[PDB]
């Protein structure tokens, strides 16, 4: 059975491995690899929070979130990343992560906002399905694999 829980310091090896199997030029414009033990600790030590999903105390999903801006005028906007293990997808894990996340931040923020590469077909469908709004589209933001990719900006009304 599947459980969601706070990420442990001792879980970081696994989160690194999972993320680095997950990120491709299809879903991020940053150079690869994006994850490392020390990058993840840096984040952990600067207030980014991590939800993790396990199946037999094996990590199969991860969601990190944090304030979008470090200054007060923008402090009411939260952002997040999420990665589900390829073999474990389409089983409700993403949904369940997003759902507890939303209930964490409900109280403390007004608005969720994320950036999605237009090449990220499953993310596009995922976010629409979970009720996010397509707020903006930035045209030809990135060149990846000989294609011009757009940046789709999705938001969520915490209210
Ligand atoms: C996007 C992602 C997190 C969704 O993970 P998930 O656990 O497989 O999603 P869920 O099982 O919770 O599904 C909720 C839903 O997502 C949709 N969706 C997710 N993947 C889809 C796909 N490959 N094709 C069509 N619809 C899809 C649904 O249609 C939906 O409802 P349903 O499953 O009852 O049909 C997963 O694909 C992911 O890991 N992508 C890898 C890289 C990434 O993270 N992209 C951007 C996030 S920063």
């Amino acid at each position: 059975s599947m459980k969601i829980s706070p990420m442990l310091l001792s879980d970081i090896e696994q989160v690194v491995e999972l993320e680095n199997k997950t990120w491709s030029e299809q879903n991020t414009p940053v150079p690869l690899p994006v994850a490392s033990k020390d990058q993840i600790i840096q984040k952990f030590e600067s207030n980014t929070h991590f939800l993790v999903a396990k199946i037999k105390d094996k990590i199969v999903g991860v969601l990190d979130y944090s304030s979008l801006y470090p200054f007060p005028s923008g402090q009411h906007i939260v952002t997040f990343g999420i990665a589900v293990a390829e073999k474990e997808r389409r089983k409700g894990i993403g949904r369940a992560l997003v759902q507890i996340f939303l209930n964490e931040v409900k109280s403390d923020y007004q608005k969720v906002l994320i950036h999605v590469l237009s090449s990220n077909q499953e993310a596009v469908l995922f976010y629409k399905k979970l009720g996010f709004d397509l707020e903006a589209r930035l045209t030809k933001q990135f060149f990846l694999k000989g294609q011009y990719v757009d940046d789709l900006i999705y938001s969520y009304d915490l209210e």
